[PDB]
């Protein structure tokens, strides 16, 4: 696989678009964990909606309408779940999920791509507990 993006937060700092709602801003955090190199995602109470914690795990990528590429994303939880995504722009995305447990594992999603561009637009608002993200890359074959 060729890598086509990487964002590696072992290394690099976390500033792509978030926003939790309302409901639950009080009790959630969205951001790098400089001790374990990773962007952190922290909840102490569900939301309503899946939606109502969402945030760009990658952002403006470099991906072409009608092409195959993955989504590699390497990722753990304090306890089982699951968070949902979109690659694409506000527009519209292609969408999957991956089910995440307390072992660093690297999820993959197969994709056609669009649209140009976009984001990995990533929810979990029905997950309590801190979601960990090391990696996130864009690779085709």
């Amino acid at each position: 696989d060729k890598v086509d993006y990487e964002i590696d937060y072992s290394t690099a700092g976390y500033s792509f678009w978030n926003e939790v709602n309302e409901e639950v801003k009080e009790t959630t955090t969205i951001g790098k964990n400089d001790t374990e190199g990773c962007l952190e995602i922290k909840t102490s109470v569900a939301a309503s909606q899946n939606h109502f914690i969402q945030y760009h795990t990658a952002d403006n990528l470099p991906i072409e309408i009608g092409k195959e590429y993955k989504l590699k994303m390497m990722v753990r939880g304090s306890a089982e779940g699951k968070l949902n995504f979109g690659v694409g722009p506000w527009s519209g995305r292609a969408e999957g999920s991956f089910s995440f447990n307390t072992e660093w594992k690297e999820y993959e999603f197969s994709f056609k791509a669009v649209a140009d561009g976009g984001h990995v637009m990533t929810q979990s608002g029905l997950f309590v507990g801190t979601i960990q993200i090391k990696y996130v890359k864009i690779t085709h074959s």
